[PDB]
């Protein structure tokens, strides 16, 4: 639960991603592949990438980050209100690509990571504290349907 002061921090953060979606993207499953390799194997079409050159070097991984970026983005324009939004991608990464909620966690924190490395000095204190509790809201609403379904 955000408040509408915590809403408007998020979505301007969000506008610096908008102005660079791909690089956006592309930096944060760097840094999720970089950091976690498990998560890697999950992804049939980029286990072949052996080195992170090679992961910069690919078009594919920048296109599924635009994919994953406007997405997330069309939930935090929701403000919550998301329930439409966030179903279909509960249900595909339970069932379908078998996503453990570790690997959201993940993936929410490479994304405070990489605004810090993109924007340093601005991204401030207060942004940092309303994106972070976006993204739990986001993984939190994704968890209660993972326990719906009995996936761990
Ligand atoms: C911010 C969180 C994320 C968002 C918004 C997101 C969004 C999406 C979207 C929109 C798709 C395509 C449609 C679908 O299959 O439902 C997709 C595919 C996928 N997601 Fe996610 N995702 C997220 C996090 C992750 C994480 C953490 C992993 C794995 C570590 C992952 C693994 C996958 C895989 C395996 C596919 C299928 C790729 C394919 O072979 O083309 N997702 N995701």
């Amino acid at each position: 639960g955000l408040s509408d002061g915590e809403w408007q921090q998020v979505l301007n953060v969000w506008g610096k991603v908008e102005a660079d979606i791909a690089g956006h993207g592309q930096e944060v499953l760097i840094r999720l592949f970089t950091g976690h390799p498990e998560t890697l194997e999950k992804f049939d079409k980029f286990k072949h990438l052996k080195t992170e050159a090679e992961m910069k070097a690919s078009e594919d991984l920048k296109k599924h980050g635009t994919v994953v970026l406007t997405a997330l983005g069309g939930i935090l324009k929701k403000k919550g209100h998301h329930e439409a939004e966030l179903k279909p991608l509960a249900q595909s990464h339970a069932t379908k690509h078998k996503i453990p909620i570790k690997y959201l966690e993940f993936i929410s924190d490479a994304i405070i990571h990489v605004l810090h490395s993109k924007h340093p000095g601005d991204f401030g204190a207060d942004a940092q504290g309303a994106m972070t509790k976006a993204l739990e809201l986001f993984r939190n609403d994704i968890a209660a349907k993972y326990k719906e379904l009995g996936f761990q």
